[PDB]
């Protein structure tokens, strides 16, 4: 009936936010209700014009390597109606000023050049300049903003010890309960139950007294119940609710099975009730409710100790001495923003009086608020080591600074950080909403990032579902319509990939694909859909005759689409790869880190010509990859040392284009060598590395006696020298420049890598430290890296062959 909006939202999300068949409290529903305000606040605040236009812009400097490209110091763009005309431009002009009511859209795309910013501060332009491409725009009338229409007693009075009664466990399918009280990844106190028998049901029926006072439990403390022989089952219960009240009564909680990890922190209970292990518990019964309420100077030698502590990397563990040092001199420690994580990892959270001091400490926010924004520092406070909302808010507040440009750089990482949140409604979840709804680009990518996790993760789908719904309710009639079209297409194509995969371990199946695709274009269809990994591009009908299946053991589709925009100045298709077997969420992260690195280099005016191709995880074990045109694997070129350069000349028609090719190869090869080493995904099989008919090398298939990174003799033959040329010198030089360019952001990468490991996949994270060579001077770094280069040369073709 009138509720003709909900089951729409539901099938977009892939989950239901009205469903209560798995909640044991109203936090999810409360957070649906709570999100209405910041939603309205952002919907109502956003300028309908610039929103419908979503101009993708930056405030960053136009880099030195791009400065060379600029004509005289003029720049040419062509306007179109059929008929066209060229215009000379100054790099500081405005769209409306160059215009001399009507708007400028980029040809073949849903992308606009509008608003009060210079043209040099447009992303498309900077792309066109980087690639050497021409800038093509059509005179068009601004899209109607009406299309975007938006539808419509104290706890510190309780001095008794905290107590939890374990009734017992049951499973329908040397075993004891392990009851921890946690704040972050920190264990406050820990009791246990007597080791009992192996029966599918065991009832201990004992009260357990914890050494912590009721008063001393901190907001966001977790009753973490574990089952050992040894660890096989875990479940968590926020001991304090979303209304600040201490929890009460009896609970039956179904538990996740094992086989450190962001899942282990989830307040979500297992929905599969008929198979999962459970537990019954009793919480201290009371009649009236319990709600939680709301210098001399330093000697030198100690300052030096403190300043060393502050200077260390994120992964350097703090001794108890360090912690005590940081604490006792908290007011001086406050003066340094870099001391914050280590300072808040120094507070005893299981102590009411201490937590207070911290809260009154955070009131003196003078210097933090004043400090220049540090994404690395900011990210540190959003990780699994911080479970206090006030600590987490001072981080979130710093993010507000970021221009949409930089949000899109950290979106995935930020979305994944929601997993470390203790409450469904948080400053960070809230921030993502705000930022998503204020900018269509972010909101498109938010949708997918969120939907990726919902379809694939039982530990966090409820949390992400309520946040997705929150976004959708303010994104507009326009985007709601597009998301539906996109959802339909992938919900069609994935089934097609599955059915096909089972029909093989040949040219028999290749005609079965085309036959199965034909009826999909006729019945159930959408003529056009937005490309999930590149929303500027609108795909049309399948180039049915161009589609195939691929020569891998995992069977991916090779698909070709027409462009639905008739104003596109090319006839070239849009390629996509549908794949089952490798988890694409791991690919997404790495590609995203790759973009971050490319932005890092930009700050040092370096370009390394990476190809971080589009890649969106869509559902369990399955998703899409962007097709890079004119590219081939290195292994196929081999089907040893001489052939690589010949292929390049074979594909390069002239000598300029061949010198442009080898120019391109050196940068891109250098780039991937640095990146892959830092990430520790260096040693890869030759079938997983590719190159374009133009020089650009690039890695693929990020699915997990070794070489630090793949630099081989055939690559070296193109560069010259037998196992130093004028090109091997450049390679060497730019690798050291690229390697040191990362080391200036040691902290940032450490935390991202650490975050990557916890949400995507201690001695595991420790690797990035060594790879970036922490604690060594710039000289030692150049040495360290060039030695790695030498290993690859000295080992030649060894490990390649080894893969039998
Ligand atoms: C089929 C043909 C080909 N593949 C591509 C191409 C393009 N873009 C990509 N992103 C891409 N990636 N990326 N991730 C992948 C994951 C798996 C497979 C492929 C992948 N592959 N282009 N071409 C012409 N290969 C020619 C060389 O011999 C092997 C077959």
């Amino acid at each position: 009936e009138s509720q003709a909006f909900q089951r729409q939202l539901t099938a977009l999300i892939g989950y239901d936010v009205t469903d209560v068949s798995n909640v044991h409290d109203d936090e999810l529903e409360f957070t649906r209700r709570g999100l209405v305000t910041p939603r309205m606040a952002e919907v109502a605040s956003r300028d309908p014009k610039l929103y419908a236009m979503h101009p993708w812009v930056t405030s960053k400097p136009l880099p030195e390597y791009l400065w060379k490209k600029i004509a005289n110091n003029c720049i040419f763009i062509v306007i179109h109606r059929t008929t066209s005309q060229t215009i000379k431009v100054s790099p500081d002009d405005t769209p409306g000023a160059i215009l001399q009511d009507f708007v400028l859209r980029v040809c073949g795309r849903d992308e606009y050049l509008v608003g009060e910013t210079p043209i040099k501060n447009f992303q498309w332009v900077r792309h066109c300049l980087k690639n050497g491409e021409e800038i093509h725009v059509v005179l068009d009338t601004p899209p109607d903003p009406a299309l975007d229409e938006v539808r419509k007693v104290s706890l510190w009075d309780c001095d008794r010890k905290f107590r939890v009664k374990i009734r017992g466990i049951d499973i329908p399918v040397t075993v004891f309960v392990e009851a921890n009280i946690q704040h972050g990844q920190q264990v406050l106190c820990q009791r246990r139950t007597s080791p009992k028998p192996f029966t599918e049901e065991v009832l201990w029926n004992v009260w357990l007294e914890f050494s912590i006072k009721i008063k001393d439990l901190p907001k966001g403390a977790l009753l973490n119940l574990q089952i050992y022989c040894q660890l096989l089952y875990y479940v968590n219960l926020l001991l304090i609710d979303h209304r600040f009240l201490l929890r009460r009564g009896e609970y039956v909680l179904h538990m996740w099975q094992i086989s450190f990890n962001a899942d282990k922190l989830t307040s979500a209970t297992n929905p599969d009730k008929e198979n999962s292990m459970s537990i019954s518990i009793l919480l201290d019964n009371y009649c009236h409710p319990i709600a939680l309420p709301k210098r001399a100077e330093m000697p030198n030698q100690l300052r030096k100790q403190l300043e060393a502590i502050i200077a260390t990397d994120p992964l350097n563990p703090l001794t108890a001495e360090d912690k005590e040092l940081l604490w006792h001199f908290r007011y001086e420690s406050l003066k340094h923003p870099k001391a914050y994580p280590k300072l808040f990892s120094s507070v005893k959270w299981g102590q009411q009086e201490i937590v207070a001091k911290t809260y009154q400490l955070l009131a003196r926010r003078e210097v933090w608020d004043q400090s220049a924004l540090d994404v690395g520092l900011t990210m540190q406070l959003l990780d699994c080591n911080f479970s206090d909302e006030n600590v987490r808010a001072i981080a979130v507040q710093k993010l507000e600074s970021l221009e949409d440009d930089d949000v899109l750089h950290y979106l995935l990482q930020l979305v994944q950080a929601v997993k470390f949140e203790p409450y469904h409604d948080s400053a960070l979840a809230r921030f993502l909403l705000k930022r998503g709804l204020r900018n269509k680009r972010i909101g498109h990518f938010l949708f997918w990032f969120l939907r990726s996790e919902i379809a694939q993760s039982r530990h966090y789908q409820q949390r992400f579902a309520v946040i997705l719904e929150a976004y959708l309710r303010g994104c507009g009639t326009a985007m709601l319509h597009d998301f539906t079209q996109q959802v339909q297409v992938i919900e069609m194509l994935q089934k097609v990939t599955l059915d096909i995969k089972s029909l093989s371990a040949s040219s028999q199946v290749i005609s079965q694909l085309k036959q199965k695709l034909e009826n999909l274009q006729n019945s159930q269809l959408p003529e056009s859909f937005r490309v999930p990994y590149d929303p500027g591009l609108k795909a049309g009908a399948l180039a049915i005759e161009k589609c195939k299946v691929m020569a891998s053991k995992k069977k991916p589709l090779w698909l070709e689409f027409k462009c639905a925009d008739p104003t596109a100045l090319s006839n070239e298709t849009i390629g996509i790869i549908f794949k089952h077997g490798d988890d694409l969420r791991q690919d997404m992260l790495i590609l995203q880190i790759l973009r971050i690195m490319e932005s890092i280099w930009e700050t040092e005016s370096l370009d390394l010509c990476l190809l971080p191709y589009g890649c969106i995880s869509t559902g369990d074990k399955i998703g899409m990859i962007e097709i890079v045109k004119d590219a081939t694997t290195i292994a196929k070129i081999q089907q040893k040392d001489e052939v690589l350069n010949h292929w390049l000349k074979e594909k390069s028609p002239t000598e300029e284009k061949f010198q442009a090719a080898v120019e391109r190869f050196v940068y891109s090869c250098a780039g991937y060598c640095v990146a892959t080493f830092v990430l520790g995904i260096g040693d890869r099989h030759n079938d997983n590395i590719m190159i374009t008919e133009t020089g650009n090398l690039f890695h693929i298939d990020f699915g997990h006696e070794r070489v630090p990174f793949v630099l081989t003799p055939d690559f070296l033959f193109v560069m010259g020298t037998s196992g130093t040329s004028p090109h091997f010198q450049k390679f060497q030089d730019i690798c050291v420049k690229a390697y040191l360019a990362l080391r200036h952001h040691t902290n940032l990468l450490i935390i991202l890598f650490s975050m990557m490991l916890m949400t995507g996949m201690k001695e595991d994270i420790e690797y990035i430290r060594d790879a970036l060579t922490v604690g060594k001077n710039e000289e030692d770094a150049k040495k360290y890296f060039l030695d790695q280069i030498e290993v690859c040369r000295d080992k030649g073709w060894t490990v390649q062959f080894n893969w039998f």
